[PDB]
């Protein structure tokens, strides 16, 4: 148990940066701080993901799995949940871009956001992410970024 295998392909994840498409959801993110998001892979073709988030009530967690949908090539969805998480793009030892959207019925929602190796945001990370949203003519209130605002994180092991 617990063996040094496939596990070196999963592990923690922390978001440094967060995009929404509902107004609401910016103002409230922006608003609050920093999100965590640890990854386990349940099965060839289902995952597991656990998220950490600094509540008004205290560390809010919660742990969901996904289906494998290989569909930008490691992207994945979620039908029993309403998320769909595909990775735009991922340094191996730098900052990461991943986008996810959300539908619900009769409504659609997005929310990109970016993830660092360790619960610190990087100048390059911010760029890059910002260079991207630019692109999509976005909006400052469109996207959330957490600085050295750390102190609740979530467990890998
Ligand atoms: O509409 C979406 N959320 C709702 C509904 O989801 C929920 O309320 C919970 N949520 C999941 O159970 C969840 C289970 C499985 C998958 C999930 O993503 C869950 O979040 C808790 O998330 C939260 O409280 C907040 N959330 C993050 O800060 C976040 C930060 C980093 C990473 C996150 O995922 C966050 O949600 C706010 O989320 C919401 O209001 C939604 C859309 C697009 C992409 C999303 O992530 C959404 O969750
Ligand atoms: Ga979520």
């Amino acid at each position: 148990m617990t063996v040094p295998d496939r596990s070196e392909i999963a592990g923690k994840w922390y978001v440094v940066a967060l995009a929404s498409n509902t107004e609401f959801f910016l103002r409230e993110k922006d608003k609050m701080k920093m999100a965590m998001a640890r990854i386990s892979f349940l099965g060839e073709d289902e995952l597991k993901v656990s998220y950490a988030v600094p509540k008004p009530n205290g560390c809010r967690k919660w742990e969901t799995t996904f289906k494998k949908t290989s569909d930008d090539g490691e992207v994945y969805y979620s039908e029993e949940a309403k998320k769909k998480v595909e990775v735009l793009d991922t340094d191996y030892k730098s900052y990461a871009v991943i986008y996810a959207t959300r539908v619900k019925d009769g409504r659609t929602l997005h929310m990109m956001r970016l993830y660092s190796r360790s619960p610190e945001v990087s100048p390059a990370a911010t760029a890059i992410f910002r260079k991207l949203a630019g692109e999509r003519n976005y909006t400052d209130e469109m996207v959330a970024m957490l600085p050295r605002q750390e102190e609740c994180t979530v467990d890998e092991v």
